[PDB]
Order: structure tokens, then C-alpha cells, then sequence
């Protein structure tokens, strides 16, 4: 028998923290208690007539079903005549990719740390038969403390009885079966996995390109190139994850999960049990 459902008129709305294609994400302050939720408000007609009713269901479904230190936790929903409201924990320090960006590119101890919770995060989301299908660093966030948040679910799949179709990511971090079979599997995911590392060190995506066609055929080619510079142990990890056989990359079911993965040369020596708890290394 859980609290009463909260209304708009018990919040206090600041700043939009971001807008997407179906909805809009805005800071808002409780008042009773002060506590800071970043609220993902969506609107109903919008929702209808652009066909989202399967998206938004599905977000509200996948996200109560996490309970993990690593994920954008939902602690309520509510809604009016117009609008759906999903209250969302705030994660204070943003997008991953506006690290990046900042600090131009990762040495190999940070690399190391957000690579190993990003690995950890999937772990737990794939365990529950969730493959996220757009994973990418403006959708891995980071709290007050520097630890990854990842979000935005709407787009995911749930697995029942390694199958899809009908949606297809950001054109950068798309893996190679949903461009050739159109179906999604756990796997799709490590690819996008692939392309996070590579940018973390080299500061930009591997496959890149002036317009999606171009990018799209650099993906089905396996055409991109390491930087001379690049961590020797993340290139050896790397080349085991953007492998257009799905069935073959490093942490995928096939290849016998995450232990493998884990055990990677390039892990040596992270401690995994306890990741969330550990001090994240500074940016830079
Ligand atoms: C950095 C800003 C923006 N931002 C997005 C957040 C989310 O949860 C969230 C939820 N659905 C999707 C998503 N990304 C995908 C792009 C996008 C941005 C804003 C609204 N629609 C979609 N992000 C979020 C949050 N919990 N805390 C702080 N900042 C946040």
C-alpha cells in the first residue's frame, strides 16, 4: 500500500534538462521534502498519433523492474488530462559524452573504471533478458559522485522463450545484424560496448562518416582504424567486441557470457564485486 500518487502541483519545475523526438526531460524540486527528480514528461496525443503507446509502456515496465546501483532509477508516475510524468533520479554530472568532449579523450585507468561499470550494467541488464538497443555515452549518465547511470528505455527489447525488428539506434553505435537481418540480440549491445571503449581512447566513434548511408556501409565492412596511440589491451578487447559475427563477440552467451569478458587482459585489475563503492578515478 504505497504513498499517494503526487500530482504536478507537488513540485516546484526548473530548468529542461534535455528534449527529445517524444518528450522532454525537466529538474523539478519536491516540496515536502526538497528531494531533486529529473521528471521525463511525455505527452498523451503526441504519444498516440505518432504511434508510441508500445515505447512508453515498455520504458515505464523495463526501468521498474531494475533495482541495480548503475541505472536511472524510476521512483514514481503520474499524469493529468494532458501529460505522463515519470519521476527519475537526477543524475547531477550529465552525459558521458559531454566528458569526453571536455577532456578530449580517456587515459587507460578511467578507460578502465567506466568500461568495467558499463560491463557490470549490462551484465545485470542482459541477466534479466533486457537488450537496451541504443546504448551510447549520451544515454550513460553520471551522478553527484561520478558513477555511470544508464537510461533511456523506451527503445528496449524484452527477450522471452535473442529476436527483433522494427527499431534501429544512433546511426554510430548500430550493430552490423540489425543493417543486414534486422534483429536485435544481447549481442547488439556489446557491439555498442565495442564503439564506447574506442571512443573513450581515441575521443571520437570508430565508424564515422559524412551522412547514415556512409556509416552504414563503414559498419557491414568492418571498416575502421585504430590510432596508433590506442591502449594495446583496449584494442585487443575492442577488436573482440566489433566482430560482424554477433555470435562471436566477447561477453555474448555464445562465447560463454560475461566471465570471459571480464577476465579480458584489459581488466587486470579491477576489482568487480564492489565497483559502485570504489572512488572513480578524476577526469584528467
Ligand atoms: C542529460 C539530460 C538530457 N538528461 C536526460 C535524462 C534521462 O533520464 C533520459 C530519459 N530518456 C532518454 C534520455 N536520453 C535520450 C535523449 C533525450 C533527452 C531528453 C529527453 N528525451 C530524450 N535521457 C536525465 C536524468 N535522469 N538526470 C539528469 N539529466 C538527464
Amino acid at each position: 500500500p504505497q504513498p499517494r500518487k503526487k500530482r504536478p502541483e507537488d513540485f516546484k519545475f526548473g530548468k529542461i534538462l534535455g528534449e527529445g523526438s517524444f518528450s522532454t526531460v525537466v529538474l523539478a524540486r519536491e516540496l515536502a521534502t526538497s528531494r531533486e527528480y529529473a521528471i521525463k514528461i511525455l505527452e498523451k496525443r503526441h504519444i498516440i498519433k505518432e504511434n508510441k503507446v508500445p515505447y512508453v509502456t515498455r520504458e515505464r515496465d523495463v526501468m521498474s523492474r531494475l533495482d541495480h546501483p548503475f541505472f536511472v532509477k524510476l521512483y514514481f508516475t503520474f499524469q493529468d488530462d494532458e501529460k505522463l510524468y515519470f519521476g527519475l533520479s537526477y543524475a547531477k554530472n550529465g552525459e558521458l559524452l559531454k566528458y569526453i568532449r571536455k577532456i578530449g579523450s580517456f587515459d587507460e585507468t578511467c578507460t578502465r573504471f567506466y568500461t568495467a561499470e558499463i560491463v557490470s550494467a549490462l551484465e545485470y541488464l542482459h541477466g534479466k533478458g533486457i537488450i537496451h538497443r541504443d546504448l551510447k555515452p549520451e544515454n550513460i549518465l553520471l551522478n553527484e559522485d561520478m558513477h555511470i547511470q544508464i537510461t533511456d528505455f523506451g527503445t528496449a527489447k524484452v527477450l522471452s522463450p535473442a529476436r527483433a525488428n522494427s527499431f534501429v539506434g544512433t546511426a554510430q553505435y548500430v550493430s552490423p545484424e540489425l543493417l543486414t537481418e534486422k534483429s536485435a540480440c544481447k549481442s547488439s549491445d556489446l557491439w555498442a560496448l565495442g564503439c564506447i571503449i574506442y571512443q573513450l581512447v581515441a575521443g571520437l566513434p570508430p565508424f564515422r562518416a559524412g551522412n547514415e548511408y556512409l556509416i552504414f556501409q563503414k559498419i557491414i565492412k568492418l571498416e575502421y582504424d585504430f590510432p596508433e596511440k590506442f591502449f594495446p589491451k583496449a584494442r585487443d578487447l575492442v577488436e573482440k567486441l566489433l566482430v560482424l559475427d554477433a555470435t562471436k563477440r566477447l561477453g555474448c552467451e555464445e562465447m560463454e557470457g560475461y566471465g570471459p569478458l571480464k577476465a579480458h587482459p584489459f581488466f587486470e585489475s579491477v576489482t568487480w564485486e564492489n565497483l559502485h563503492q570504489q572512488t572513480p578515478p578524476k577526469l584528467t
